[PDB]
């Protein structure tokens, strides 16, 4: 048995010779072996209590006489046992590994990943006490995980650059708060980083310490779809560059761009992004179409692996590399363009977790693998989702579940902003990522009933657990930054006016009473939580929820004030709330957070207080449906849950050529409307997502409803998250009907079915 009584010190054997990473690492134990335990951590090169070390690369591994043998030759992996002496051998396959079998005694001693970034106050303990029978091996489900900072220019950046690590130089995010970013991605079994890179920021690699602080922390740098060789030319280009970001016309000075990089940072974890786009976003200059996009690709590949051949290794198949058709580039792969077999091809989603390219079996089979670039945060089209975090749990786990069994299992990306408030989001990202299985076994449910219980107590988790539930369902009908009905980079100023949503004066009480009572469960709640995690429950429930509650508030009051049925003081008050929440956020712990919260980011109008002005039409009228079903109220037919997704939490699943069929009564009318919603997810194989509707059995009418590009339709499509379906059929007047719903392709999901008479 090993025991470890508090307030006394321990001593851990550990060989010089290790990596940075796993040195980093004990440092981090070691920190929290003092917060837990009131234990001060002695590091020997021989004797001790605790033993660590990596396979072949340790004489301390194999004199503890422990069976190490299931880690030989294996990735990122680690093995835990306590030795028949009573001491705990921590075992890597590779320095990775070694690392995050430390971390794991890290999250045994109950110490969570957000700690510091979300003040997860850890307990104290009496005594740590393992089994002499206990013995966990662990090794990731995905190869690369990782984060990307973006969207950083009202969070991130500014916190950074003001509030934890001043500086004066314009826009820099330094070396003390990326220890920070790499001590959580460690928490979280992470391995890669692309750092923030837009224009308003410094580009790491041009910012001193950050490098190194990377190689300590041992993070691949990676970098995205427009940022080729570990090289961020939305900020670089014009610090270091000469002429135009174009290969066609000034290749020898790209190149050069790119080479002066590539060779400072040769002899370090670095994944190369290939190819090229645009400075940020948009077209590489140079070439307009397709066919001539392709032919500038294909020399760019060529002198690309060129550098990585003459700096890096003389084998390149050796060198880590990715491709990112992300936006027009999925285009320009698909007019048929040749990417060498070893680099890894990145699927992305289309910016609102919806995934829009799944691997043939041909691109399966290729040796670089299949990765994919993931967003829980963005700006864009049709509206940017950057002030908080709402995308549900349910759909994150159902698209990324879909991804690796459809083989994306090489490199898993997410776009998370600012990191908080998306606390949440990344850790199930992080721990699908770490142990598919463990998470597919419990609930979607189980996995955030498990957090909160963790972060918070047991006793506040039972009643939060399904104000968390409420509030992410509520947010994928319409998240917060949605609520004005406005569009982004639409061309035209219209779209930019706040605006009635398409719901009924009914429809709009009963959100804004559903939200009144989650509002006042986390008031209530908030006196029931431990004294070290009041702040976590201000940044983790109280802030979103009542965030959340007070911009439905102010834009539905707004709606219903220019309509003559409610008074406009009450959205300003409903503002006014939202300004004292984010002034409580940016002032918790002195100021440990001050300026990472900003309610008005990209001053997008949906943030301002409304402008006053009468309606012109009347409200939507509240329409009576005769029937309206979740896909288990029909009777023949099987259709598997997707755990919470969906407008009532009961989505589900129906396989190519199985159906369900929905009964219904007597009618009066000629005529029945046909009302399908669907989760507007992307086609998983071909280009197609269909279903047959029949009513009586009279031959089944052929309905598509994937969409291409960034259509009309698409941005309908994610700003409500459903597709939908409308038919009229016509009644023989039978007295008893059933509606045949068939599904033609793979990923349909049905949400809900509607009736309606109608003539
Ligand atoms: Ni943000």
């Amino acid at each position: 048995d090993f025991v470890l009584q508090s307030g006394q010190p321990v001593a851990i054997a550990c060989s010089g010779s290790e990596a940075p990473v796993v040195r980093t690492s004990l440092d981090l134990l070691s920190r929290d072996l003092q917060t837990v335990l009131s234990a001060t951590a002695h590091i020997d090169t021989n004797t001790g209590n605790i033993i660590v070390g990596t396979i072949g690369q340790s004489k301390l591994i194999e004199q503890a006489g422990i069976d190490i043998s299931a880690l030989k030759n294996k990735k990122q992996a680690f093995m835990l046992a306590v030795s028949e002496d009573g001491k705990l051998v921590v075992a890597g396959s590779d320095s990775h590994g070694t690392a995050y079998g430390i971390l794991e005694i890290s999250r045994l001693l109950g110490v969570s990943p957000w700690e510091w970034w979300a003040d997860v106050t850890p307990e104290k303990k009496e005594t740590f006490r393992l089994s002499g029978k206990f013995r966990e091996l662990q090794s990731p489900s995905v190869e690369y995980r990782g984060i990307f900072i973006n969207d950083e220019d009202w969070g991130l950046m500014p916190w950074s650059n003001k509030t934890y690590e001043p500086s004066d130089v314009k826009g820099e995010i330094g070396p003390r708060t990326n220890e920070r970013i790499f001590e959580l991605l460690l928490r979280l079994r992470a391995n890669t980083y692309w750092p923030a890179m837009h224009e308003c920021t410094l580009p790491f690699f041009l910012t001193k310490g950050n490098r190194e602080a990377a190689k300590k922390y041992g993070i691949f740098m990676g970098a995205s779809h427009c940022e080729p060789m570990a090289c961020n030319a939305a900020g670089e280009w014009k610090i270091r560059g000469k002429g135009a970001y174009d290969y066609v016309n000034n290749s020898p000075a790209v190149y050069q761009f790119w080479e002066d990089r590539v060779k400072e940072v040769a002899g370090q974890e670095i994944l190369y992004t290939l190819g090229m786009r645009g400075v940020h976003d948009g077209k590489m200059q140079g070439a307009k179409t397709v066919e001539e996009q392709k032919a500038v690709l294909d020399r760019v590949f060529v002198d690309q692996r060129g550098l990585l051949e003459k700096y890096v290794n003389k084998d390149v198949t050796q060198v880590p590399q990715v491709f990112i058709p992300y936006k027009e580039v999925l285009d320009i792969y698909h007019a048929g363009l040749q990417v060498p077999e070893d680099v890894t091809l990145m699927w992305c989603d289309d910016n609102y977790g919806y995934i829009r390219h799944f691997p043939t079996a041909e691109e399966r089979a290729r040796k670089g693998g299949n990765g994919v670039y993931y967003h829980v945060s963005y700006w864009g089209r049709p509206h940017d989702h950057l002030w908080l975090s709402t995308m549900s749990p349910s759909l994150i786990y159902q698209q990324m579940k879909q991804a690796y069994d459809q083989g994306i299992q090489k490199m898993w990306i997410l776009n998370v902003g600012d990191i908080k408030p998306a606390e949440y989001q990344i850790e199930l990202f992080m721990d699908m990522a770490w142990n598919l299985d463990k998470v597919s076994s419990e609930g979607v449910t189980a996995h955030l009933k498990h957090w909160l219980e963790r972060e918070l107590g047991t006793s506040c988790a039972k009643t939060i657990l399904s104000v968390m539930q409420e509030h992410y369902r509520l947010a994928h009908i319409r998240k917060p930054e949605f609520m004005g009905n406005t569009r982004e980079e639409e061309k035209n100023p219209v779209y930019r006016v706040v605006k009635d949503l398409p719901w009924s004066e009914r429809e709009i009480n009963e959100r804004l009473n559903a939200y009144s009572e989650l509002s006042e469960t986390v008031e209530k709640a908030a006196s029931k939580v431990p004294a070290g995690r009041q702040s976590a429950y201000f940044e983790l429930v109280k802030y979103p929820v009542q965030a959340a509650t007070q911009m439905n508030r102010k834009l539905l009051y707004a709606q219903l004030a220019r309509h003559d049925k409610e008074d406009w003081e009450k959205s300003d008050a409903a503002y006014d709330s939202i300004a004292a929440l984010t002034q409580h956020y940016n002032s918790l712990e002195n100021g440990k957070w001050n300026r990472m919260m900003d309610f008005k980011p990209r001053k997008l109008p949906v943030f301002n207080r409304v402008e006053r002005k009468a309606a012109t039409a009347p409200m939507t009228a509240d329409r009576k449906a005769v029937c309206q079903w979740n896909a288990a109220e029909a009777k023949k037919g099987n259709a598997i849950v997707c755990e919470g997704l969906g407008y009532e939490s009961k989505a589900a699943e129906i396989k190519k050529g199985d159906a369900l069929t929905f009964s219904f009564g007597n009618l009066k009318t000629d005529s029945v409307e046909v009302d399908i919603r669907l989760l507007p997810n992307h086609p998983v194989h071909g280009d197609k997502l269909r279903f047959t509707v029949s009513l009586d059995g009279a031959e089944p009418e052929v309905i598509a409803y994937e969409t291409k590009g960034r259509s009309e339709e698409w941005k309908e499509n994610v700003l409500r998250n459903q597709a939908i379906r409308k038919i009229v059929l016509p009644v023989t007047g039978k007295k008893s009907h059933q509606l045949v719903i068939k599904a033609l392709d793979e990923g349909v999901i049905l949400d809900q079915v509607m009736l309606y008479e109608v003539n």
